[PDB]
Protein backbone atom coordinates (compact mmCIF):
# COMPACT_ATOMS: atom_id res chain seq x y z
CA UNK A 1 0.00 0.00 0.00
CA UNK A 2 1.34 2.99 -0.86
CA UNK A 3 0.38 6.89 -0.19
CA UNK A 4 0.85 8.80 -3.36
CA UNK A 5 1.60 12.45 -3.65
CA UNK A 6 2.41 15.05 -5.94
CA UNK A 7 4.29 18.58 -6.05
CA UNK A 8 4.83 20.86 -8.65
CA UNK B 1 -11.15 -15.92 -19.05
CA UNK B 2 -12.76 -19.32 -19.79
CA UNK B 3 -14.58 -18.38 -22.98
CA UNK B 4 -16.77 -17.35 -20.50
CA UNK B 5 -19.25 -14.36 -21.17
CA UNK B 6 -16.80 -11.86 -19.31
CA UNK B 7 -13.71 -12.94 -21.88
CA UNK B 8 -16.25 -12.29 -24.91
CA UNK B 9 -16.35 -8.50 -23.22
CA UNK B 10 -12.73 -7.95 -23.40
CA UNK B 11 -12.90 -9.18 -27.32
CA UNK B 12 -16.06 -6.98 -27.16
CA UNK B 13 -14.47 -3.89 -26.12
CA UNK B 14 -11.48 -4.22 -28.39
CA UNK B 15 -13.14 -5.19 -31.63
CA UNK B 16 -15.80 -2.26 -30.99
CA UNK B 17 -12.29 0.21 -30.56
CA UNK B 18 -12.49 -0.15 -34.79
CA UNK B 19 -14.54 1.94 -35.37
CA UNK B 20 -12.81 4.48 -34.37
CA UNK B 21 -15.87 6.56 -32.79
CA UNK B 22 -14.10 5.91 -28.95
CA UNK B 23 -16.45 8.04 -27.38
CA UNK B 24 -18.97 5.39 -28.11
CA UNK B 25 -16.94 2.02 -27.93
CA UNK B 26 -16.12 2.84 -24.17
CA UNK B 27 -20.27 3.03 -22.87
CA UNK B 28 -21.92 0.18 -21.19
CA UNK B 29 -23.34 -2.20 -23.09
CA UNK B 30 -27.06 -2.22 -22.62
CA UNK B 31 -27.45 -4.82 -19.53
CA UNK B 32 -24.52 -5.43 -18.99
CA UNK B 33 -23.39 -5.32 -14.91
CA UNK B 34 -21.27 -1.65 -14.08
CA UNK B 35 -18.43 -3.21 -12.38
CA UNK B 36 -16.92 -6.09 -14.65
CA UNK B 37 -17.28 -3.83 -18.31
CA UNK B 38 -15.00 -1.45 -15.63
CA UNK B 39 -13.13 -4.25 -14.33
CA UNK B 40 -12.38 -5.97 -18.11
CA UNK B 41 -10.93 -2.77 -19.26
CA UNK B 42 -9.41 -1.88 -16.54
CA UNK B 43 -7.34 -5.41 -16.23
CA UNK B 44 -6.60 -4.46 -20.15
CA UNK B 45 -5.26 -0.82 -19.86
CA UNK B 46 -3.33 -2.56 -16.86
CA UNK B 47 -1.62 -4.71 -19.67
CA UNK B 48 -1.40 -2.10 -22.36
CA UNK B 49 0.12 0.34 -20.36
CA UNK B 50 2.72 -2.33 -18.52
CA UNK B 51 3.42 -4.24 -22.23
CA UNK B 52 3.86 -0.16 -23.19
CA UNK B 53 6.39 0.70 -20.75
CA UNK B 54 8.07 -2.67 -21.35
CA UNK B 55 8.95 -1.44 -24.49
CA UNK B 56 11.12 1.95 -23.35
CA UNK B 57 12.14 -0.10 -20.05
CA UNK B 58 15.48 -0.09 -21.01
CA UNK B 59 15.48 3.71 -22.05
CA UNK B 60 14.20 4.33 -18.22
CA UNK B 61 16.56 3.71 -15.55
CA UNK B 62 18.24 5.22 -12.15
CA UNK B 63 20.68 7.84 -14.11
CA UNK B 64 18.25 8.71 -16.63
CA UNK B 65 15.28 9.50 -14.20
CA UNK B 66 16.87 10.31 -10.98
CA UNK B 67 13.23 11.31 -9.61
CA UNK B 68 9.97 10.59 -10.20
CA UNK B 69 8.65 13.52 -13.23
CA UNK B 70 6.07 14.35 -15.11
CA UNK B 71 7.73 17.43 -16.96
CA UNK B 72 9.50 19.81 -14.81
CA UNK B 73 5.79 21.08 -13.23
CA UNK B 74 5.12 17.49 -12.16
CA UNK B 75 6.55 15.15 -9.60
CA UNK B 76 5.10 11.97 -7.47
CA UNK B 77 6.42 10.84 -4.65
CA UNK B 78 5.18 7.39 -2.83
CA UNK B 79 4.97 7.73 0.82
CA UNK B 80 4.48 4.79 3.74
CA UNK B 81 3.11 7.97 6.00
CA UNK B 82 8.88 10.63 1.87
CA UNK B 83 10.57 7.52 0.45
CA UNK B 84 11.90 9.44 -2.82
CA UNK B 85 11.80 6.93 -5.94
CA UNK B 86 13.55 6.96 -9.27
CA UNK B 87 10.75 6.75 -12.09
CA UNK B 88 11.97 3.17 -12.64
CA UNK B 89 11.80 2.54 -8.92
CA UNK B 90 7.87 4.98 -8.12
CA UNK B 91 6.88 2.83 -11.04
CA UNK B 92 8.18 -0.63 -10.22
CA UNK B 93 5.82 -0.18 -7.00
CA UNK B 94 3.18 1.01 -8.84
CA UNK B 95 2.78 -1.69 -11.62
CA UNK B 96 2.74 -4.32 -8.37
CA UNK B 97 0.53 -2.61 -6.53
CA UNK B 98 -1.90 -2.18 -9.27
CA UNK B 99 -0.89 -6.37 -10.42
CA UNK B 100 -1.29 -6.87 -6.58
CA UNK B 101 -5.19 -5.61 -7.05
CA UNK B 102 -6.08 -7.53 -10.23
CA UNK B 103 -4.76 -10.46 -8.29
CA UNK B 104 -6.88 -10.62 -5.48
CA UNK B 105 -10.10 -12.53 -5.42
CA UNK B 106 -12.06 -10.26 -3.35
CA UNK B 107 -11.56 -7.44 -5.36
CA UNK B 108 -11.55 -8.78 -8.99
CA UNK B 109 -13.16 -12.73 -8.36
CA UNK B 110 -11.52 -14.62 -11.05
CA UNK B 111 -15.00 -16.53 -10.46
CA UNK B 112 -17.36 -15.49 -13.23
CA UNK B 113 -20.69 -15.70 -10.54
CA UNK B 114 -18.60 -14.19 -7.92
CA UNK B 115 -20.41 -9.71 -7.07
CA UNK B 116 -17.33 -7.79 -7.07
CA UNK B 117 -17.13 -5.78 -3.55
CA UNK B 118 -18.99 -2.72 -2.34
CA UNK B 119 -16.19 -0.44 -2.83
CA UNK B 120 -14.96 -1.90 -6.53
CA UNK B 121 -15.43 1.13 -8.15
CA UNK B 122 -13.16 2.77 -5.63
CA UNK B 123 -10.57 0.40 -5.97
CA UNK B 124 -11.05 0.70 -9.81
CA UNK B 125 -10.42 4.45 -9.38
CA UNK B 126 -7.34 4.15 -7.24
CA UNK B 127 -5.65 1.87 -10.21
CA UNK B 128 -6.38 4.10 -13.26
CA UNK B 129 -5.38 7.41 -11.39
CA UNK B 130 -2.07 5.37 -10.97
CA UNK B 131 -1.76 4.07 -14.38
CA UNK B 132 -2.31 7.99 -16.00
CA UNK B 133 1.31 8.24 -14.21
CA UNK B 134 2.78 6.03 -15.78
CA UNK B 135 1.58 7.42 -19.42
CA UNK B 136 2.50 10.75 -18.14
CA UNK B 137 6.30 9.94 -17.57
CA UNK B 138 6.35 8.16 -20.51
CA UNK B 139 4.60 11.19 -22.66
CA UNK B 140 7.23 13.96 -20.76
CA UNK B 141 10.59 11.85 -20.43
CA UNK B 142 10.42 9.13 -23.32
CA UNK B 143 8.61 10.28 -26.33
CA UNK B 144 11.88 10.20 -28.21
CA UNK B 145 12.32 6.39 -27.86
CA UNK B 146 9.06 5.66 -28.42
CA UNK B 147 8.82 7.89 -31.83
CA UNK B 148 12.28 5.27 -32.70
CA UNK B 149 11.00 2.49 -32.15
CA UNK B 150 7.45 3.05 -33.89
CA UNK B 151 5.25 2.24 -30.77
CA UNK B 152 3.86 6.23 -31.02
CA UNK B 153 0.50 4.96 -32.40
CA UNK B 154 0.37 2.63 -30.48
CA UNK B 155 1.00 4.76 -27.26
CA UNK B 156 -1.37 8.01 -28.65
CA UNK B 157 -4.12 5.24 -29.48
CA UNK B 158 -3.90 3.66 -26.15
CA UNK B 159 -3.75 6.37 -24.07
CA UNK B 160 -7.28 8.10 -26.45
CA UNK B 161 -8.80 4.90 -25.14
CA UNK B 162 -8.27 5.20 -21.57
CA UNK B 163 -9.17 8.63 -21.54
CA UNK B 164 -12.22 8.35 -23.00
CA UNK B 165 -13.27 5.37 -21.13
CA UNK B 166 -12.16 6.63 -17.66
CA UNK B 167 -13.74 9.93 -18.50
CA UNK B 168 -17.22 7.98 -19.45
CA UNK B 169 -16.73 5.92 -15.94
CA UNK B 170 -15.93 9.03 -13.81
CA UNK B 171 -12.55 7.21 -12.73
CA UNK B 172 -10.06 9.68 -13.10
CA UNK B 173 -10.04 13.44 -11.12
CA UNK B 174 -9.58 16.71 -13.58
CA UNK B 175 -6.33 17.24 -11.21
CA UNK B 176 -4.82 13.94 -12.12
CA UNK B 177 -4.84 14.69 -15.44
CA UNK B 178 -3.36 17.90 -15.32
CA UNK B 179 0.60 17.02 -16.45
CA UNK B 180 -1.09 16.21 -19.76
CA UNK B 181 -4.22 18.64 -19.95
CA UNK B 182 -2.39 19.78 -23.82
CA UNK B 183 -2.20 16.24 -25.08
CA UNK B 184 -5.75 15.64 -23.43
CA UNK B 185 -7.74 18.73 -24.94
CA UNK B 186 -5.91 18.03 -28.36
CA UNK B 187 -8.42 15.55 -28.83
CA UNK C 1 2.23 -15.09 -24.64
CA UNK C 2 4.73 -14.36 -21.42
CA UNK C 3 5.45 -10.52 -21.19
CA UNK C 4 7.21 -11.28 -24.37
CA UNK C 5 7.35 -9.02 -27.60
CA UNK C 6 4.85 -11.36 -29.35
CA UNK C 7 2.17 -10.69 -26.69
CA UNK C 8 3.17 -6.38 -27.25
CA UNK C 9 2.89 -7.50 -30.99
CA UNK C 10 -1.10 -8.31 -30.24
CA UNK C 11 -1.83 -5.55 -27.80
CA UNK C 12 -0.12 -3.19 -30.44
CA UNK C 13 -2.14 -4.79 -33.13
CA UNK C 14 -5.42 -4.05 -30.88
CA UNK C 15 -4.59 -0.93 -29.33
CA UNK C 16 -3.97 0.70 -33.08
CA UNK C 17 -7.55 0.16 -34.75
CA UNK C 18 -8.72 2.88 -31.89
CA UNK C 19 -7.21 5.53 -34.39
CA UNK C 20 -10.21 3.89 -37.14
CA UNK C 21 -7.72 3.68 -39.72
CA UNK C 22 -7.68 0.02 -40.27
CA UNK C 23 -5.94 -0.17 -43.56
CA UNK C 24 -2.72 1.63 -41.65
CA UNK C 25 -3.56 0.11 -38.11
CA UNK C 26 -2.79 -3.45 -40.16
CA UNK C 27 0.51 -3.13 -42.03
CA UNK C 28 3.27 -4.80 -40.89
CA UNK C 29 5.43 -2.50 -38.49
CA UNK C 30 8.84 -1.68 -39.57
CA UNK C 31 11.17 -4.59 -39.06
CA UNK C 32 8.67 -7.17 -37.78
CA UNK C 33 8.98 -10.91 -38.65
CA UNK C 34 5.94 -11.18 -41.19
CA UNK C 35 4.86 -14.89 -39.75
CA UNK C 36 4.91 -13.19 -36.37
CA UNK C 37 2.56 -10.42 -37.20
CA UNK C 38 0.41 -12.72 -39.45
CA UNK C 39 0.41 -15.80 -36.53
CA UNK C 40 -0.73 -12.95 -33.82
CA UNK C 41 -3.63 -11.56 -35.78
CA UNK C 42 -4.77 -14.99 -36.91
CA UNK C 43 -5.21 -16.36 -33.34
CA UNK C 44 -6.94 -13.08 -32.60
CA UNK C 45 -9.14 -13.28 -35.49
CA UNK C 46 -10.13 -16.85 -34.04
CA UNK C 47 -10.89 -15.99 -30.48
CA UNK C 48 -12.59 -12.99 -32.07
CA UNK C 49 -15.38 -15.21 -34.39
CA UNK C 50 -14.97 -17.81 -31.45
CA UNK C 51 -16.61 -15.36 -29.13
CA UNK C 52 -18.41 -13.66 -32.05
CA UNK C 53 -20.70 -16.98 -33.56
CA UNK C 54 -20.91 -18.11 -29.36
CA UNK C 55 -23.32 -15.61 -28.73
CA UNK C 56 -25.84 -16.57 -31.32
CA UNK C 57 -25.21 -20.48 -30.89
CA UNK C 58 -28.68 -21.10 -28.89
CA UNK C 59 -30.08 -19.78 -32.27
CA UNK C 60 -27.49 -21.45 -34.74
CA UNK C 61 -29.23 -25.62 -34.24
CA UNK C 62 -29.23 -28.74 -35.73
CA UNK C 63 -32.91 -27.49 -37.26
CA UNK C 64 -32.53 -24.16 -37.62
CA UNK C 65 -29.84 -24.52 -40.14
CA UNK C 66 -29.94 -27.93 -41.99
CA UNK C 67 -26.91 -27.03 -44.11
CA UNK C 68 -24.01 -25.21 -43.79
CA UNK C 69 -25.44 -21.84 -45.54
CA UNK C 70 -24.41 -18.39 -47.18
CA UNK C 71 -27.63 -16.93 -48.04
CA UNK C 72 -29.27 -19.01 -50.45
CA UNK C 73 -26.72 -18.45 -53.53
CA UNK C 74 -24.00 -20.25 -50.99
CA UNK C 75 -23.55 -23.55 -49.41
CA UNK C 76 -20.75 -25.24 -48.24
CA UNK C 77 -19.64 -28.81 -47.55
CA UNK C 78 -16.84 -30.71 -46.03
CA UNK C 79 -15.75 -34.23 -47.25
CA UNK C 80 -12.80 -36.69 -46.83
CA UNK C 81 -10.04 -37.63 -48.82
CA UNK C 82 -20.00 -35.54 -49.54
CA UNK C 83 -20.73 -34.90 -45.53
CA UNK C 84 -23.44 -32.83 -45.66
CA UNK C 85 -23.77 -31.38 -41.93
CA UNK C 86 -26.16 -28.67 -40.68
CA UNK C 87 -24.46 -25.08 -39.89
CA UNK C 88 -23.35 -26.30 -36.07
CA UNK C 89 -21.89 -29.36 -37.33
CA UNK C 90 -19.51 -28.01 -39.75
CA UNK C 91 -18.83 -24.93 -38.34
CA UNK C 92 -17.39 -27.04 -35.42
CA UNK C 93 -15.39 -29.24 -37.66
CA UNK C 94 -14.04 -25.90 -38.91
CA UNK C 95 -13.22 -24.26 -35.25
CA UNK C 96 -11.24 -27.74 -34.01
CA UNK C 97 -9.61 -28.05 -37.24
CA UNK C 98 -8.37 -24.35 -36.34
CA UNK C 99 -7.99 -24.32 -33.22
CA UNK C 100 -6.21 -27.93 -33.94
CA UNK C 101 -3.18 -26.06 -35.90
CA UNK C 102 -3.31 -23.13 -33.16
CA UNK C 103 -2.22 -25.84 -30.72
CA UNK C 104 0.16 -27.45 -33.01
CA UNK C 105 3.96 -26.54 -31.91
CA UNK C 106 5.19 -27.06 -35.28
CA UNK C 107 3.07 -24.57 -37.03
CA UNK C 108 2.30 -21.78 -33.90
CA UNK C 109 5.77 -22.30 -32.14
CA UNK C 110 4.66 -21.63 -28.74
CA UNK C 111 8.84 -20.41 -28.57
CA UNK C 112 9.21 -16.94 -29.23
CA UNK C 113 12.58 -17.98 -30.73
CA UNK C 114 11.68 -20.72 -32.92
CA UNK C 115 10.96 -20.08 -36.61
CA UNK C 116 7.63 -20.47 -38.15
CA UNK C 117 7.29 -23.45 -40.44
CA UNK C 118 8.25 -22.92 -44.40
CA UNK C 119 4.40 -23.32 -45.22
CA UNK C 120 3.24 -20.83 -42.69
CA UNK C 121 1.61 -18.48 -44.52
CA UNK C 122 -0.21 -21.42 -46.38
CA UNK C 123 -1.51 -22.46 -43.10
CA UNK C 124 -2.33 -18.72 -42.33
CA UNK C 125 -4.37 -18.65 -45.83
CA UNK C 126 -6.80 -22.00 -45.15
CA UNK C 127 -7.70 -20.75 -41.49
CA UNK C 128 -8.38 -17.37 -42.62
CA UNK C 129 -10.17 -18.58 -45.77
CA UNK C 130 -12.15 -20.88 -43.49
CA UNK C 131 -12.62 -18.18 -40.85
CA UNK C 132 -14.70 -16.01 -43.41
CA UNK C 133 -17.54 -18.64 -43.80
CA UNK C 134 -18.48 -18.31 -39.93
CA UNK C 135 -18.72 -14.53 -40.28
CA UNK C 136 -20.62 -15.43 -43.53
CA UNK C 137 -23.04 -17.72 -42.19
CA UNK C 138 -23.55 -15.07 -39.20
CA UNK C 139 -24.49 -12.34 -41.40
CA UNK C 140 -26.99 -14.38 -44.12
CA UNK C 141 -28.48 -16.78 -41.40
CA UNK C 142 -28.19 -15.13 -37.66
CA UNK C 143 -28.19 -10.98 -38.02
CA UNK C 144 -31.18 -10.79 -36.31
CA UNK C 145 -30.20 -12.35 -33.22
CA UNK C 146 -26.73 -10.45 -33.43
CA UNK C 147 -29.23 -7.70 -33.45
CA UNK C 148 -30.99 -8.02 -30.23
CA UNK C 149 -28.26 -9.43 -28.38
CA UNK C 150 -26.22 -5.88 -29.34
CA UNK C 151 -23.49 -7.79 -30.83
CA UNK C 152 -23.53 -6.03 -34.08
CA UNK C 153 -20.68 -3.23 -33.69
CA UNK C 154 -18.65 -5.94 -32.59
CA UNK C 155 -19.54 -8.29 -35.30
CA UNK C 156 -19.51 -5.42 -38.11
CA UNK C 157 -15.89 -3.94 -36.12
CA UNK C 158 -13.99 -7.39 -35.96
CA UNK C 159 -15.28 -8.14 -39.65
CA UNK C 160 -14.23 -4.70 -41.04
CA UNK C 161 -10.72 -5.61 -39.31
CA UNK C 162 -10.57 -8.96 -41.07
CA UNK C 163 -11.14 -7.92 -44.08
CA UNK C 164 -8.49 -5.04 -44.64
CA UNK C 165 -5.97 -7.46 -42.53
CA UNK C 166 -6.41 -10.37 -44.81
CA UNK C 167 -6.63 -7.79 -48.15
CA UNK C 168 -3.13 -6.61 -46.58
CA UNK C 169 -1.24 -9.75 -46.75
CA UNK C 170 -3.23 -11.84 -49.09
CA UNK C 171 -4.50 -14.37 -46.87
CA UNK C 172 -8.29 -14.64 -48.91
CA UNK C 173 -8.58 -15.47 -52.50
CA UNK C 174 -11.72 -13.21 -54.39
CA UNK C 175 -13.55 -16.44 -54.96
CA UNK C 176 -13.89 -17.00 -50.69
CA UNK C 177 -15.19 -13.31 -50.30
CA UNK C 178 -18.19 -13.97 -52.65
CA UNK C 179 -20.91 -14.45 -50.30
CA UNK C 180 -20.33 -10.91 -48.52
CA UNK C 181 -18.71 -8.65 -51.18
CA UNK C 182 -21.94 -6.52 -50.99
CA UNK C 183 -21.21 -5.92 -47.67
CA UNK C 184 -17.41 -5.48 -47.93
CA UNK C 185 -17.06 -3.13 -50.49
CA UNK C 186 -19.77 -0.89 -48.22
CA UNK C 187 -16.62 -0.66 -46.14
CA UNK D 1 -8.12 -32.49 -42.03
CA UNK D 2 -11.31 -31.62 -44.14
CA UNK D 3 -11.64 -31.01 -47.57
CA UNK D 4 -14.28 -27.97 -47.93
CA UNK D 5 -16.44 -27.27 -51.00
CA UNK D 6 -19.06 -24.53 -51.55
CA UNK D 7 -21.61 -24.33 -54.47
CA UNK D 8 -24.60 -21.77 -55.78
CL1 LIG E 1 -1.71 7.73 -5.02
CL1 LIG F 1 -11.61 -25.73 -47.32
ZN1 LIG G 1 11.93 7.33 -17.11
ZN1 LIG H 1 -26.86 -21.14 -38.15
Amino acid sequence: FLFGSRSS
